[PDB]
């Protein structure tokens, strides 16, 4: 169990994250209002969410999500789409580790990953900065699903610490580093970060720890099942880097558990 | 609103409906158990129901579906799937009726579909009169989703007078045939149809009443949101053939809402 504001936040950023498929803006002028395809971002649109910057597969990494102003909830967020074909992303995925000490002493994080971000993000983090200021009282949050959740994650710890609390919501993000970086991720200030795992979700396990990498502090692991509706009752903060009896377990993972995160993700109807 | 127990058979064969698509049947050995992946048919594996007989693009159309034996709710169901892409099958939807006057007189249903189940009836209603043998007792359901509801209803009406009862479950099925088939299947005998639709539900929609073609009635109709869960209360009774107020409304329908009949159906996680 977790608080139910909580919950309503968990909720909201899982459609944020959703509609980084599902809703219509590959080229959409900024200044639209957000909608989605199949459902799939109701509480975004009964919002005054408007889009800022839209943006697709963006320099090295191929990248794509969008910036919203959402003046209902008084929010400037950041959303990272995932793979277009995730069950390709998977068996297409090494596990090969680049340092990265510009954010933190010792850190070993994903190359893939870290490599991609790196590559846009300037012209971004400018576009962030750019609606503080025009918003100074709105929150800040990046979010992202599966690899969107990865990303965010990343431009998450790489943006923070720069005069504006960044809060980053990923669902079933993949593993990004090292125990460093775990715990860099676990208590860096300057924002919160909300991991969140859907029962035995087959990314929040890889790539392995056998291969050197850990899973920041805390995790939220949702226990209902695929398909299942979510409630404030069905969520377990799980503490303790790379604590087990969470996402990750020895048992057997899944795909589809991966595309149930709250309602449908990953994929539009 | 539908009663509790009408609620579980609408239920129960939705779900064996999506187990056409999401099952791993394929052809696999007779007598193995039912599942679905991505919890499709989680009712369907609870009870200690098994394959009686597979088949993969059988005949003229490459009609896929497969013959269960449930032990548990006392069931001989045939259960018929639909497109492997429901968009191009929607697209390239010929419109052309067919004399079948062997079913009715003065009957004239879609020319494909007809056509289909007519190359298989011989081999399948063997396989039926086969089950129906050593289980008298158990009741005979067709059920099916999309093109294959559509299958249902026509195997229904073809096959049905012959000593046993015939229910049809039907899950947003397009218009199968012309009026004197609509009123036909109305008000046959020995095996009520169900013909439900969700919403907007595009596919209940075509053929249109232009190409010639009429609706049943009653019809079953779930007013719930895409992907919201159903309830008792969500289910509205349509009388009269051709009738409106349940799917055949005068306003946009929706791709989606096709996909979503109590549970994800037509698609596979
Ligand atoms: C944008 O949303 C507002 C409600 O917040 C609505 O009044 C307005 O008509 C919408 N405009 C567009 C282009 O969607
Ligand atoms: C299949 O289900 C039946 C009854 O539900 C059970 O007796 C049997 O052991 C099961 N077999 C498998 C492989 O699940
Ligand atoms: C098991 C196959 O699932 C997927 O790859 C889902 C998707 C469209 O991204």
């Amino acid at each position: 169990e977790v608080s139910q504001d909580l919950f309503n936040q968990f909720n909201l950023f899982a459609q944020y994250s959703a509609a980084a498929y599902c809703g219509k803006n590959n080229d959409a002028p900024a200044g639209t209002n957000i909608t989605c395809t199949g459902n799939a971002c109701p509480e975004v649109e009964k919002a005054d969410a408007t889009f800022l910057y839209s943006f697709e597969d963006s320099g090295v990494g191929d990248v794509t999500g969008f910036l919203a102003l959402d003046n209902t909830n008084k929010l400037i967020v950041l959303s990272f789409r995932g793979s277009r074909s995730i069950e390709n992303w998977i068996g297409n995925l090494n596990f090969d580790l680049k340092e990265i000490n510009d954010i933190c002493s010792g850190c070993r994080g994903h190359d893939g990953f870290t490599s991609s971000w790196r590559s846009v993000a300037d012209t971004l983090r400018q576009k962030v900065e750019d609606a503080v200021r025009e918003h100074p009282d709105y929150r800040v949050v990046f979010t992202g699903h599966s690899l969107g959740g990865a990303l965010a994650t990343v431009a998450g710890a790489d943006l923070r610490g720069n005069g504006y609390d960044i809060d980053v919501f990923s669902y079933g993000a993949p593993r990004v580093g090292n125990r460093a970086f775990a715990e860099f991720l676990t208590v860096q200030t300057g924002g919160t970060l909300y991991r969140i795992t859907h029962t035995n979700d087959i990314v929040p396990r890889l790539p392995p720890r056998e291969f050197g990498y850990s899973h920041s502090s805390p995790e939220y692991w949702i226990k209902s099942g695929t398909l299942v509706p979510v409630t404030r009752n069905d969520i377990v903060k799980i503490e303790g880097i790379d604590a087990t009896g969470g996402n990750n377990q020895p048992n057997i993972p899944d795909i589809p558990a991966h595309l149930w995160y709250f309602g449908l993700i990953g994929t539009c109807l």
